RNA sequence: AGCGCCGCAAUUCAUGCUGCUUGCAGCCUCUGAAUUUUGUUAAAUGAGGGUUAGUUUGACUGUAUAAAUACAGUCUUGCUUUCUGACCCUGGUAGCUGCUCACCCUGAUGCUGCUGUCAAUAGACAGGAUAGGUGCGCUCCCAGCAAUAAGGGCGCGGAUGUACUGCUGUAGUGGCUACUGAAUCACCCCCGAUCAAGGGGGAACCCUCCAAAAGGUGGGUUGAAAGGAG
């Protein structure tokens, strides 16, 4: 699946003031400039009537601002950094001190190279003389080294190599703001940020991708081709066996491994079981919940600046929430990991506080809502979205799929994930 | 008092265990779920602001496997995050500034709360998280204040006046920027780069050999995990 990989790009101050005043000074005023001509166009209302601005109009107003004084001239590649970013922005605005990123469509846009010290380097297209490294840990080495042995793949075969199956298929180049002061080519530390598809890593992997990419001059003539391909059996996940993962406010993702077949139960995996070392986050996290809706409403318009919402410790315990829910799916050889619907949440969480009221204090409503109303301040509503993504992600990296599911409004944690993964395998016929 | 968490107990169980008839049967050593109970000089959560290009968390190749996985060997690079651990501080001055304030009444997802000494409310040297609630946390409670939610009272110089200000400072409390002191570590320590870069020196535990023991070798562990950037 789709997966971004980070690496510092390292030169000389030579190079990375040239980079700099290309970017800052006379990119960023481009992309300032365009972005206003975007605003100040006099069929600007028109468009907006369809909603979407096609690639017309940068096409368009690229090529008059080669020229401008102010600009000195840009690489060509530098140009089409500044019209995808454009692009980019326009299309996130139309649903700081620091420069507009860089944008590399291609592999082929960026040249790999071992040096006589080993380390590999990047250059880019149009630029050739920038020498900038890559710097990154073991768990991106093996990527841009597989970037550099697939374009050396390449060339062996005289360009006859086709263009999906090579490993790296994007590249951000940004500027990361820092401390201190000075020039900021040498404050801004560079970073490029590498798309890849591990489905094109193991050679499995990259042959199950052949088929559909044919779906015309070049269709077919260089498909096959070997590279270097370690060879990995493909995780083949049996159906009939599902894994709900049931979504609540006290037992946020509690999963039952159900083989649907004879509606027995195989793993109910609870959270305790699901986080392992990993469950003393859970509680923390909503330490947090508590403490960051505390000070947000304390501070009713925004208007003091402080540290609430300080850490990513919800994303951690999310992705980990991820990695073992896809991993006791694998264990028990699940072909799905069922998750619910967000839009089907708002009323779960409210009819979940009251069946607890009602079951704490039956039928004294006085004392029911006070009940309710202590429980909302001690339990938060999770971040349901960050799981459902991080879950996604980790089941694509992998392999298993995920399904729609509905969970019940009543029940057991551990009988409300047994029933969801029934209801997504009932849900599966249709 | 109330509520959420922690798991100490019991009970009932299984998602656990036993040769099966392989789905049933039986019992709670390991792994857990629920209900109730309990808070023990006990188990386990939790406990303030920072700090590493940190270690493990890798990839490939042969073997074993019905396999998650284990071993052997080759390479290795540092990106962004989460814990844990260790460590350092509870900042100094120079500005732009917020936000509120006759005196009152209860009081608000209102504020503060650590030990000790001097000292007088208000706070200075020095310790430092174990920062009020004896299991822990809290929009709950308490101690104090409340001008810094409301909301309702109520006043002296003034107003052309019908509105609004003084009693508002030589305050209380939050932000922004700049110069600044300590950590700049992941077994410990020294020297370096912090657009690059690693190399020394050492102690704790090892597996094994020279022998006969000790001692002296070769290799190895000295916390782990996660990742799609918007």
């Amino acid at each position: 699946s789709q997966i971004t990989i980070q690496a510092r790009l390292i030169s000389f101050e030579s190079n990375r003031q040239q980079l700099w005043k290309l970017m800052a000074d006379l990119n960023t005023p481009l992309i300032n400039e365009l972005l206003c001509q975007l605003g100040q166009h006099p069929d600007f209302e028109k468009w907006q009537q369809k909603g979407k601005l096609p690639s017309t109009v940068v096409s368009q107003l690229c090529q008059p601002l080669k020229t401008d004084p102010r600009f000195a001239g840009q690489p060509s590649r530098l140009y089409m950094s500044a019209i995808h970013i454009v692009d980019y922005i326009y299309k996130s605005w139309l649903a700081s001190s620091l420069p507009f990123p860089l944008v590399f469509e291609t592999n082929e846009d960026m040249v790999w190279s071992k040096n006589q010290k080993g380390r590999l380097c990047v250059h880019f297209n149009g630029l050739s003389d920038l020498i900038f490294e890559v710097y990154c840990g073991n768990r991106q080495l093996h990527w841009f080294q597989r970037f550099l042995e697939d374009q050396q793949t390449k060339r062996k075969s005289k360009n006859q190599h086709s263009s999906g199956l090579f490993t790296l298929r994007n590249g951000h180049l940004v500027w990361l703001e820092g401390e201190g002061k000075g020039e900021p080519w040498n404050l801004h530390h560079l970073t490029l940020y590498c798309c890849v598809d591990n489905r094109l890593w193991t050679e499995e992997g990259t042959e199950i991708v052949r088929q559909e990419k044919a779906d015309k001059q070049s269709t077919l003539t260089r498909i096959n081709n070997s590279f270097e391909r370690p060879s990995q059996p493909l995780y083949q996940g049996q159906s009939h066996i599902l894994v709900g993962v049931s979504l609540g406010l006290e037992k946020p993702a509690t999963v039952a491994v159900v083989d649907a077949i004879a509606n027995k139960v195989l793993a109910y995996r609870s959270i305790k079981q699901l986080l392992g070392d990993n469950y003393e986050l859970l509680n923390r996290q909503r330490r947090q919940q508590q403490y960051l809706s505390h000070e947000r409403h304390k501070a009713q318009k925004n208007f003091s600046p402080n540290q609430f919402g300080a850490s990513e410790l919800g994303q951690h315990i999310d992705r980990l929430l991820a990695k073992a829910i896809v991993a006791l799916a694998r264990t028990y050889k699940a072909g799905s990991i069922v998750l619910p619907k967000l839009g089907d949440m708002r009323e779960v969480v409210q009819s979940e506080i009251q069946a607890i009221a009602e079951q704490k204090f039956p039928g004294y409503i006085e004392g029911q809502q006070k009940y309710a109303k202590q429980y909302r301040v001690n339990v938060h509503r999770w971040s349901y979205g960050r799981l459902i993504q991080s879950i996604q992600s980790k089941a694509a990296q992998t392999g298993i799929v995920i399904e729609e599911g509905k969970q019940p409004i009543r029940g057991s944690p551990h009988d409300k994930a047994k029933e969801l993964a029934l209801s997504a395998y009932n849900l599966r016929l249709t």
